[PDB]
RNA sequence: GAAUAUAAUAGUGAUAUUAUAUUC
RNA sequence: GAAUAUAAUAGUGAUAUUAUAUUC
RNA sequence: GAAUAUAAUAGUGAUAUUAUAUUC
RNA sequence: GAAUAUAAUAGUGAUAUUAUAUUC
C-alpha cells in the first residue's frame, strides 16, 4: 500500500467510530483514498458470525469505473468480494441476489431507487455502510434524497430495522439562497438533516500539509467592454424586421434584438401560432408551417447575434450559412426559398464584414493577449476553457485554430454526451480526474460556489491561476458573491462544529420531522374523452388518444396501421439501450416537406414500436374544437390505456 | 368414401399400372379424387417390408392448403401420414426428417429445387411417386423442370437409384409455336421427354359421362368499333412539349399514345441516367428534371391508354391521382410546374368526362350484353377479365357509376356479389364460384389458358364472350381454338403409338437436351476488381462503392458501414413479406432533398438488421474512368462479390 | 382471422396470461376460436432464441381431424409446423422426431399415455402449453388423468422440469355424488386440481353478448 | 482503440464459432485478440438466449490484469463481468456469481472444485472458454481436468450443448520429439486435449507482425 | 383383442351384470 | 429483395421493355 | 423516450422558457 | 498444509530425488 496523508486520517477519523459524517474537502485532496480507509476499518469491525456490506454511490459513470476498478484491486485481495451495477448491467438481473452475495457493491442511485419502488430491495437494512460521492448533491429531488428519503421514512416509525451508517463526501456543501450566515447555517443543517449526519468533517489540525498538497490558485477578474460597431447586426436587425414583417403578413402582434427575452418571446409566439385555428384545415397547414418556419428562423438569427456576440462575426455567419445548408439539405419550401433567397442577397455584404479586420472582436483580443502573454512566459500551459453554449465551443476553436497570434495552441473539446488547451461547456461535480490545468479560463462563464469551489480542482498545483472574462458587470458581481457565500459557508460549518452531539442531533431530527411531515401531509380527473393528436408543423392528423398506449406509466406508443402511415424513419445517429428499450431510428412527419421530430423508434421486449413525446404534438379535442399544447406527458391528463402484449 | 366416375378410374388406370403418365382431362372435372385414388393404390401396393413415399407438386399456396387438407383427411384413416413444407415453415426445420418421417408430403416445387441443390436431400430415390399439379408448365427454367433436370440427371448416368413414378396432371399439354400438326406432335414429346412419360391417358371410353358432368360454354366473338376523341387533341401538345422542355436541356436523336411510346420513354429515361457532367452539381438536377418529365410522359400515357379502353373519367381520375402522390410526396419547382400546366388545362376536361356524347362504345356494348344476359337470368353470376390492374376499379367505377347497371354488385380479384372483376389467375387455382357468363375484355392469352378457363363456366348454358376492339386479337383467339385441335389430334396419334418405340423417342430427346444443357455452361465471368460508385438513379446522389456492398446467399445484397445510413430514409412497408430467412420490415428510399427514389427495402436478416438494395434504382459509375454503366438485374453486374460476414 | 366475440376474448383473457385455467362456457360459444387465440397469443409470446410447442388434446377422432385441420389452414400461413398423430398413425413412427419438429401437435390423450410409459417421451417438459378438450374427463383412470398424473408426479417430486402450461375446455366440469353446494365446491376444486388450474374462466362482463348468440332451449317433461 | 491486422486474422477463425488454439509470439497482443473474440460471441445471440464467456488464467496478477481490462470494457456493452480466485472463492455461492454473470474470470483450479464438488452440474452453462497459456493443458495440469470433465461430457452418452474452446499461447510444444512427425502427432494431441480443429498463425500480415514484436539476437558463450 | 368413460340394476362397499359410447 | 412463368411490343436471333401472375 | 440537477431570463412565488450537464 | 507444472539427475519404464515456480 502507500502512506495515507495525515489529514486524510482526520477526515477519515469521524466517519471511523461509526458516526455519520459529511466530509467536506478541497477538490481533490485524495478522497479515494479516505473511503478506503472508511470502508476497510468499517469491513474489519464486525466480528465472527458477521460480514458488512457496504455500498458506494456515484454519480457519473466514469466515477462508477473508476470507484469500481479501484475498489475491486484494493479489496478483493483480502477477500472482499467487489461488484457494481450500471445503468446498462442492470436489466433482467436478480438485483438482490447480486447484493446479498457481495460484500461492496457501486451503484448509480437510480438503480436502488427504482429497485426499491420495484419492491425488489426491501429495505435499505441489507446495507451496513452508504457512501455518497458528492454528498451536497442529496437535495430537492435528487436520486440520493430519494434514497434518504425512504431512509428517514424507516427511522422515523416504531417498525425501524438496524440501519447503515451514512457518509457522505463532498468538496462544498453549499448554502443556498443564504444572504447572511444564519441563512446558510439553516441551509447547511438542512442538508445535515438530508444525509441524517451528525458530524462534519473538516482539515483543522494538519491545515498545513493540506496547504502543501492542495493549492488555490489566483483568481483575476478580466472586465472588457462590448463591440463598439456593429454591422453585423445591423444587417441582421434588418433580416430579422423583414422576416417580422412575413410573420406579421397574417396575425396580429399582440422587445429588442440578440437578447433572452426575444428568445423567449418567438418561443411563446411560436407556440401561440400553432393554435391558430381554421375550417378548412386545409390552408391552416400552410399558414401554421408558414408561423413555424418564419419563427424558427428569426430565432436561428437570434442565435447568430448572440454568437455574433461573444465571438467573431464569421462564426455567428457561419452558424447561418450552416444552418440555410441543413435546411437546403433536406427538401425545400416557398417560404424557406424566399427567406434563403432573401439571406444571400445580404450574404455577400456579410462576408464583407465579416472578412474585414476592424470588425474584430475585444473580448477575444483580450483572450488572445492573456494567452500569448501566459504561454509566453510558460510554454508549458495547459490551458481550460469554459464557456457556455456548444457553439462558443466550436467558435472559440476555430477562432484559436484560424489564428496567425495563437498559432501555438493546439486546442481540444470537452462536450457533454495530447493538447494545449482544452474548451469544455461544463463539468457536472468534479467527475474523473483530468489532467492539471495551470491556466483556467472562465469565458462568461460563472455558477454557483460549488462549482466555483470545485473548478479548483483543475489547477491544484503552485502557481496555478484562473481568469474570469466578460462584458457584464452582472457577472463579475454573481462571482464576487459566491465567495462571500463561501466565507458563510466555512464560518457556518465552523460554528457548527462548536455545537455538541446531542443538540444537533436533536436540532436534526426535529428538521427531518418537519419535511417528514410536509412529505406525508403533501398527497387525477382523467377526461376520458377522445382527442386528436396534430403534428405541432403541419396541423396534421397524427393520431387519437385512444390509440395511444402508455409503456412503464413513463413512455407512449401508438397502435394501428393507420399511424404507420403518417411518418418516416431514418437510423438513430445516436442509438442507446435505456431501460428495456433499444433506440432505432428517429421519427419525422411524413407529409411534404416536413420532416418534423416527432419522437424515435425503438425495440422492446418483443416488439419494434414507435414512441411519440406530446412536446410536438398539438391536442384537439373533437367536442370543443380548442386546440392545446402540453409540454410534459404528466400535465396531458386522459384515459391512459396501459400496454398489452395481446395487440 | 365416394362413388368415383369412371372415366375417372380410366385416367387413373395407366398410373395405377405403374407407368409416369401425363394425365390430360377438361378443367373441373375431379382431378383430386385421381390423385387420392392413385396415391392410395401405390400406398397400398407395396408389401411389409418396404413402404412408399409420394410427394405432391402444388405451384401456389391455395392448392397446397387445399390439397393437403384433403389428402390429410383421405389417407390418415388409411394409416398413412401426411405433412406439407411450404415457404412459410420452410425455414430452420430439418426437411429431410420431414419427408422420411411421412408418406405423403405437399410441397411447392421451390422447396424441393432448393433443398436439393443445397444438399438436405440426397436424391429423388427417397420418393417412390411423384405428382406435378398442372404439369404444362414442366418447361425452361421452371421450378418442375428443375427439378425434372435432377431427375433425367440421375437416370441419364451410371449412378442407379430407384427412380420415383411421374404423374403430371393437366387440362392442356400446349402445342408451343407450332404451325402444323407434325410439329405439335413434337412439342408434346418433348414435354413428355421433360416428364419423363411414356403414357398420356385422355377419357375415351367414357366420354359420354365426362361430356355429362363438364360442358363447353359457347364461345360468342364481338368485335366493337373504337372511340370517334375527346381526349386526344387536349393531352397531344402537354406530351408534345412536356417532351420538349426535356428537349430544352439537350437534344434527343414513333406516334404517341401507343406501347412503342412507352419503350422510347423508357430507354430515353435510362440513356438521361447517364449523362456525365463536369459541374456534377446540375447533373443532378438535369437528371431529376428529366426524370420528372419522362415519368409524367409515360403515365399521361397510361391515362391514354385507359381512356382508349375504358371511361375517360378514369382516365382523369388516373392523372388526379398520379399529381395527387406527386404533391403528396414533397412540391418541387419542375413538379409544380408541371401540375400548373396540367391543372391549367383541366378545367376543359372533367366538362369533358361529363358528356355521354363521348362514351366509349364498347363499354355501352357491354352494357348491352350485361343487360339482356341479366334480363334473361337474374340470378347470372359473371366474371370479367382485363389486361391491367388498372382497368379492373376503373371498370367497377364504370358499374357502379351507371344506373343502368344496377343490378350488378362487383367483386375483385387481382394480388355476395354479381360480377367479380379480376386480371388473370394462374392456372386453374383454387376453385372460386361457378359462373355463367364469362367475359374478355380484351384479354387473350395461351390456348392453355383458354382451355383451363371453360373450368370458370363447366356447367349447362355458361356463355363465353370476347369483347375486343381489335381483329388481331380475335385472331389470336381463333388460332388457340387451331391449337387446341392440333393439340387432342396429336395426342390421340401418339396413343396409338407402341409404348416402347414412344419410350425410345422420349429416351433421344431427354439425351439430346442433356447434352444440350451440359455444354451450355460457359465461363461467365471475369469479376472487376475495380471500385465502382453506385449512384442514385433519379438525383444522381452518392449512394455507396462496390467494396461496402456484400453479397447474401448469393442473390441478395446489402451496404455494410456507418455512412450510408446517412443516405437513406424509410417508412414501414406496405405490403411486409416474409421471404427465406428475411423479413421485410420497411421500405428504403433516398434522401437528397424530397428525390425519395425507391432503393430498396430494410430487412431484418436473423439477428441482424439491414438495408438490402436493388441494382435497378442506382447507376454504376466508375471511379477511374467515369463511365457511367447502367444493370437491370444484380447478377448481370459482375463485380468483387464478398460473401456477407458477420465478423464485420 | 376476424371479428372475434367479445365473450371470447373474455374467455381467452386469463390463458393469455399464462395462468392454467379452466374454460367453462355453453355448448356452440365458439371454443374453437378461443383455442386459436390462446394458441396464437402463447407462440406469438416468445422471443426470437426461443420457440414454443403447443399440444391440443382431443377424444374423439372426428374432433382430431377437424381441430388438425383448422390449426393447420390457420397456423401455416404464420410459420408454424402444424401435426398430430392418432391410433391410425403412431406404429413404427419416431414420435420424439415428430413432436420436436413440429410447433403444434394434435394427439388422442392415450396416444401421449402410452409413448410417455414407454419412454419414448422423456418428460412433458418439451411442452409449453396444453390444451384438452373435455377437460371434465380428467377424472379417474382417464387418459387425460393419467397424463396430469404424470404431471403432477413431476412437479410435487424433486423434478424442477419446466411444466407447460394446463388450459382446459368444458361447458359444465360437473359436480359428480355432491348433494348440496359446499359439495359441489370440493368436488370442483378437486377437479382443478387434477388439472394444476387456478383459474376459472366464465363469462360475466359480456353476458348480454352471448346470450343473443347461444339460447338456452326451453325444456318439458311429458310423463 | 486501434487495432493491428494480425490480431483480427488470429481471432477470425474463432470468430467463425470453431475451436482455435491461437499461437502468437508473446507480446503481439493477445489480450484485444481476446476481446475481440468475446465481443463478438457475446454480441453474436439472438434475444431468448444469452452467452457466457469463462476465461482461465493461471495466474492471480495475469487474472487482476484481465478482469480490470474485462470489467472496463464490457462494463459499456451491457455486461456483468466478474471474478473468483482462491481469496474469495470460499464461503460463496459459486454457481449464483455464475449464472448471475456474463464474463467469469477465474483460476482453472476453482473450477476444478466447484466441478468434483458438484455444485456446477457442467460446463454446459458455459458457451465460450478461454484458456490462456493454453499449452499447459497436458498431463495433472486443472487445465486438462477440465478438458477431461468436457471430453467425459462429449463422447459420452450425456449431449449437452458445449462451449467452444478458445486457447491462447505463443508456443504449444513438441515434447521430446525426434523429427517433425512426431511433433506433427503431439500437436495434433493438444488439440485433441482442447478440442480444436484450427491452429491460428499469423500469415497474411507478417509483415506487421515483425514490424511489432521483434526477435532479439542470440549468443553463446562457452 | 384390450383399455377407458357414462347410465341403469343388486350389494353398505370393494364391485358385479347389462346397455351405450369412445380409444389404442 | 430475388427467382420463375404468361401476354403484347421492337428485333434475324440470342435478347430487351412493359403488363400480369406466382413462388422462395 | 423519460427523469434529475445547475445557470440565465419573465414572474411575488408555486412555475414557465432557454442553455448546460447527468442519469435510467 | 495440500495440489500442479517446468528443469536436471538416476533408471527399461511406471516413477523417484532435488531445484524452481504456480495455484487452492
Ligand atoms: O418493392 P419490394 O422490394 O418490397 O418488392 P415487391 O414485391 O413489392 O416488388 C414489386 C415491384 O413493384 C414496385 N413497387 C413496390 N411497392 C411497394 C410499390 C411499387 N410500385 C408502386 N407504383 N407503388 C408501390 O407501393 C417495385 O419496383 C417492385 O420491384
Ligand atoms: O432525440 P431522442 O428522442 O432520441 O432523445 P435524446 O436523448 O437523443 O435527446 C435529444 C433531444 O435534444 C434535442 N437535440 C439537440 N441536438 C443538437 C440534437 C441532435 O443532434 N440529434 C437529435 N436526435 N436530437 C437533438 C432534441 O430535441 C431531442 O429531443
Ligand atoms: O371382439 P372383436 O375382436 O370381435 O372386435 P369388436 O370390438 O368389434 O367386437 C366386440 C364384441 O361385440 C360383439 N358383437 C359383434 N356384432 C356384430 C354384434 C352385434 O351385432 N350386437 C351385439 N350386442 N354385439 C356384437 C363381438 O362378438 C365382440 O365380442
Ligand atoms: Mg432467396
Ligand atoms: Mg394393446
Ligand atoms: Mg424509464
Ligand atoms: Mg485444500
Ligand atoms: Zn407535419
Ligand atoms: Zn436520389
Amino acid at each position: 500500500p502507500f502512506k495515507p496523508r495525515n489529514y486524510q486520517l482526520e477526515l477519515a477519523l469521524p466517519a471511523m467510530k461509526g458516526k455519520n459524517t459529511i466530509i467536506c474537502a478541497p477538490t481533490g485532496c485524495g478522497k479515494t483514498f479516505v473511503s478506503l480507509l472508511i470502508c476497510e476499518h468499517h469491513l474489519k469491525k464486525f466480528p465472527q458470525g458477521q460480514k458488512g456490506k457496504v455500498v458506494f454511490f456515484a454519480n457519473q459513470i466514469p466515477v462508477y469505473e473508476q470507484q469500481k476498478s479501484v475498489f475491486s484491486k484494493y479489496f478483493e485481495r483480502h477477500g472482499y468480494r467487489v461488484t457494481g451495477i450500471s445503468g446498462a448491467t442492470a436489466e433482467n438481473v436478480p438485483v438482490e441476489q447480486i447484493v446479498e452475495n457481495n460484500d461492496i457493491i457501486i451503484l448509480t442511485p437510480q438503480i436502488l431507487v427504482n429497485n426499491l419502488k420495484k419492491g425488489t430491495i426491501p429495505s435499505l437494512s441489507i446495507f451496513t455502510l452508504m457512501i455518497f460521492d458528492e454528498c451536497h448533491n442529496t437535495s430537492k429531488q435528487h436520486p440520493y434524497n430519494m434514497i434518504m428519503f425512504n431512509y428517514l421514512d424507516q427511522k422515523l416509525g416504531g417498525s425501524s430495522g438496524p440501519l447503515p451508517q451514512v457518509i457522505g463526501l463532498t468538496a462544498s456543501v453549499g448554502v443556498g439562497d443564504a444572504k447572511n450566515t444564519d441563512e446558510a447555517l439553516d441551509y447547511i443543517c438542512k442538508l445535515c438533516a438530508s444525509l441524517d449526519a451528525s458530524v462534519i468533517a473538516t482539515v483543522k489540525h494538519n491545515l498545513e500539509e493540506l496547504e502543501q498538497v492542495v493549492y488555490k490558485p489566483q483568481k483575476f477578474f478580466r472586465k472588457v467592454e462590448s463591440r463598439i460597431s456593429d454591422k453585423f447586426k445591423y444587417i441582421i436587425a434588418q433580416l430579422m424586421r423583414d422576416t417580422e414583417s412575413l410573420a406579421k403578413r397574417i396575425c396580429k402582434d399582440l422587445r429588442e434584438f440578440g437578447t433572452q427575452k426575444y428568445e423567449q418571446w418567438i418561443v411563446t409566439v411560436q407556440k401561440a401560432c400553432m393554435v391558430f385555428q381554421m375550417p378548412d384545415k386545409d390552408e391552416e397547414s400552410r399558414i401554421c408551417k408558414a408561423l413555424f418556419l418564419y419563427t424558427s428562423h428569426l430565432r436561428k438569427y437570434n442565435d447568430a447575434l448572440i454568437i455574433s456576440e461573444h465571438a467573431r462575426m464569421k462564426d455567428a455567419l457561419d452558424y447561418l450559412k450552416d444552418f440555410f445548408s441543413n435546411v437546403r439539405a433536406a427538401g425545400f419550401d416557398e417560404i424557406e426559398q424566399d427567406l434563403t433567397q432573401r439571406f444571400e442577397e445580404k450574404l455577400q455584404e456579410l462576408e464583407s464584414v465579416s472578412r474585414d479586420p476592424s470588425n474584430e472582436n475585444p473580448k477575444l483580443e483580450d483572450l488572445c493577449f492573456i494567452l500569448q502573454e501566459e504561454y509566453h512566459l510558460n510554454p508549458e500551459t495547459i490551458t481550460i476553457l469554459f464557456v457556455k453554449t456548444r457553439a462558443l465551443v466550436d467558435a472559440l476553436k476555430n477562432w484559436i485554430e484560424g489564428n496567425p497570434k495563437l498559432s501555438f495552441l493546439k486546442p481540444g473539446i470537452l462536450t457533454g454526451r495530447d493538447h494545449n488547451i482544452l474548451i469544455a461547456t461544463s463539468v457536472a461535480d468534479e467527475g474523473i480526474d483530468i489532467a492539471q490545468c495551470n491556466l483556467v479560463i472562465l469565458y462568461e462563464y460563472v455558477g454557483n460556489v460549488i462549482k466555483m469551489i470545485q473548478t479548483r480542482g483543475r489547477g491544484r498545483a503552485r502557481g496555478s491561476k484562473c481568469f474570469l472574462l466578460t462584458s457584464n458587470a452582472g457577472v463579475i458581481e454573481k462571482e464576487q458573491i459566491n465567495m462571500y457565500k463561501e466565507k458563510m459557508m466555512n464560518d457556518s460549518i465552523l460554528r457548527l462544529q462548536t455545537w455538541d452531539e446531542a443538540v444537533f442531533r436533536e436540532k436534526i431530527l426535529h428538521i427531518q420531522t418537519h419535511e417528514k411531515f410536509i412529505r406525508d401531509s403533501q398527497e387525477p380527473v382523467p377526461d376520458k374523452e377522445n382527442k386528436k393528436l396534430l403534428c405541432r408543423k403541419c396541423k396534421a392528423l397524427a393520431c387519437y388518444t385512444a390509440d395511444v398506449r402508455v409503456i412503464e406509466e413513463c413512455h407512449y406508443t401508438v397502435l394501428g396501421d393507420a399511424f404507420k402511415e403518417c411518418f418516416v424513419s431514418r437510423p438513430h445517429p445516436k442509438p442507446k439501450q435505456f431501460s428495456s428499450f433499444e433506440k432505432r431510428a428517429k421519427i419525422f412527419c411524413a407529409r411534404q416537406n416536413c420532416s418534423h421530430d416527432w419522437g424515435i423508434h425503438v425495440k422492446y421486449k418483443t416488439f419494434e414500436i414507435p414512441v411519440i413525446k406530446i412536446e410536438s404534438f398539438v391536442v384537439e379535442d373533437i367536442a370543443t374544437g380548442v386546440q392545446t399544447l402540453y409540454s410534459k406527458w404528466k400535465d396531458f391528463h386522459f384515459e391512459k390505456i396501459p400496454f398489452d402484449p395481446a395487440e
